[PDB]
RNA sequence: CCCGGCGAGGGGAGUGAAAAAGAACCUGAAACCGUGUACGUACAAGCAGUGGGAGCACGCUGGCGUGUGACUGCGUACC
């Protein structure tokens, strides 16, 4: 959670005008004990801050003078070109057949990792993928890839303890090429790089299959050791690229900074939940400006995911809106679709405006809230539905009682329902760029917060 | 919380000693306007009361108060 320390910081750099070079100093230490509170490689926090401070003294912007943008703009830029320079759209380089290895150490997040690529790459490619865990060694591990594979519905290649991971591998490529599969997918046993009969035995099974794509998987809580993880992952196995995984735990993982400082192997995915959809494309403008709290690339990306899942819907939101207005059942539809997506650090990112004024720690659950939307427009008869405004008293009496909760609460919906309402009337009448321009940010007076 | 137009206003709830203290807010008089009950009034002439007076209603403990006042004597405001 740099955002604590890193908000004091580059925030108090953003007040004082005309910036001492000493505050510039003190920030800069700040922001080398919070990686240091992050334990971000910490050697690697020395050299980055070092290189922050450098930058950081002659900087001069006619737009703003403030140092505070210099700093939030300068620490952003130079952890997205460290980073890999904004690598997001270009991802893996796909070629007719693909080859990718998954590697790294223990419980880092690999045959999660594996599924994870296989969905996605199962969404974007429009092609066939076939996985396969070299893994003999972790009880019940090929069992899991088996497990996962099922449920992301990629074909999985069996295998056993009994064994050997090489010829388990060389089994798979064979009857990869020889089905016309595509992208493949290799799990591998997590391993210490200390260890040289393992590191041996994949430099072995990378011989054999021959891989184009050689990924490091990094736990983004991995400490000061990553660099020499990293290395050497690369000077025996060598990793063509990086993974980033467990992003959606508060941990900073700049750790990758120091394997990327060794490697030079760009990184190409972040991991930002346990679930097989959680693979994002990595992208440094994305994990910089999620650190620093205001982000222009995670707001184009949630707006397109959240646009992606729910265009369809959205679409028949807007043709029963056609036909019969808008009523609770297009409401209703908006609510279900709406809760599919759910999430709320990826909403509160999409919009930095919003949250200039208000503070970070605002959340609303949207799996308690939404769910709870769903459940008590589900306790309206149809014609309550389709003709909200004869929902009464005794009405409210009995959808409170239905799904077992407050009539306060049903108030409260039906007055959201209410403002959507308007909100709806208000789009459909008016052009979009005066609607969307026409709406005002209130303040009581510009005296702010009264 | 509820009715209503996401109104006006209201009704519950809650604060308070008190909300017939609710911002159209201490006390809250008269004129003026009403809802309710008793009595009288649709063959009756006039400064509208006063003297007499039947009945009816309500209080009391067969009488005493209270309201009303059918019917008749006298009766043309004040400055
Ligand atoms: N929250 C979260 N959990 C993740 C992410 N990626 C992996 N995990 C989780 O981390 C744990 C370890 O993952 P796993 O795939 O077994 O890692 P591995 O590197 O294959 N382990 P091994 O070295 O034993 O083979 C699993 O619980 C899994 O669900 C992530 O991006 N976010
Ligand atoms: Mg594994
Ligand atoms: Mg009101
Ligand atoms: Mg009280
Ligand atoms: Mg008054
Ligand atoms: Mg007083
Ligand atoms: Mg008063
Ligand atoms: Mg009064
Ligand atoms: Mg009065
Ligand atoms: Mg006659
Ligand atoms: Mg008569
Ligand atoms: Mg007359
Ligand atoms: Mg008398
Ligand atoms: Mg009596
Ligand atoms: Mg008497
Ligand atoms: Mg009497
Ligand atoms: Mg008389
Ligand atoms: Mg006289
Ligand atoms: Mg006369």
């Amino acid at each position: 959670n740099l955002t604590d320390r890193l908000s004091r910081t580059l925030r108090n750099i953003s007040g004082r005008g005309r910036l001492t070079e000493d505050n510039v100093k003190d920030t800069l230490r700040e922001v080398r004990m919070a990686l240091l509170e992050a334990d971000v490689a910490l050697p690697v926090v020395r050299e980055f801050i070092n290189r922050v401070k450098e930058k950081a003294v002659g900087h001069e912007v006619n737009k703003s003078l403030t140092p505070g943008q210099e700093f939030v703009k300068i620490v952003r830029n130079e952890l997205v070109a460290a980073m890999g320079e904004e690598n997001q759209t270009l991802n893996l380089a796909a070629q007719p057949p693909a080859v990718v290895l998954m590697a790294g150490l223990q419980g880092a997040g690999k045959t999660t990792s594996v599924g994870k690529l296989g969905k996605f790459l199962r969404e974007k490619h429009k092609k066939k993928v076939l996985v396969v865990s070299a893994d003999v060694y972790r009880p019940a591990a090929i069992k899991q890839l088996e497990t996962l594979a099922e449920q992301v519905g990629v074909d999985f290649f069996p295998s056993d303890v009994g064994q050997k991971p090489v010829d388990i591998v060389n089994a798979a490529l064979k009857e990869a090429k020889l089905k016309f599969y595509d992208v493949l997918l290799v799990d591998t046993a997590g391993r210490l790089h200390v260890d040289e009969a393992m590191m041996d035995e994949i430099k072995q099974v990378h011989a054999s299959i021959n891989p184009v794509e050689t990924l490091f998987v990094v736990d983004a809580m991995t400490g000061q050791d990553a660099a020499n993880t990293a290395k050497a992952f690369n000077e025996a196995l060598p990793l063509t690229g990086v993974v980033l995984t467990k992003v959606d735990g508060d941990a900073r993982g700049g750790a990758a900074l120091s394997i990327r400082h060794i490697t030079g192997k760009p990184i190409k995915f972040l991991g930002v939940g346990e679930k097989t959809e959680a693979l994002e494309p990595f992208h440094p403008d994305r994990i910089a400006s999620r650190i620093l709290g205001m982000x222009x690339x995670x707001x184009x990306x949630x707006x397109x995911x959240x646009x992606x899942x729910x265009x369809x819907x959205x679409x028949x939101x807007x043709x029963x809106x056609x036909x019969x207005g808008f009523d609770l059942n297009d409401f209703l539809e908006q609510l279900r679709q709406m809760k599919n997506m759910g999430g709320x650090x990826x909403x509160x990112x999409x919009x930095x405006x919003x949250x200039x004024x208000x503070x970070x720690x605002x959340x609303x659950x949207d799996d308690k809230v939404l769910v709870r939307m769903e459940a008590i427009i589900n306790s309206m008869t149809m014609k309550e539905r389709a003709k909200p405004e004869i929902i009464k008293g005794s009405r409210k009496r009995r959808i409170a009682a239905g799904c077992g909760m407050q009539v306060q609460d049903v108030n409260r919906l039906l007055k959201q329902f209410d403002d959507m309402q308007r909100m709806m009337k208000k789009m459909k009448k008016g052009g979009x760029x005066x609607x969307x321009x026409x709406x005002x940010x209130x303040x009581x007076x510009x005296x702010x917060x009264x």
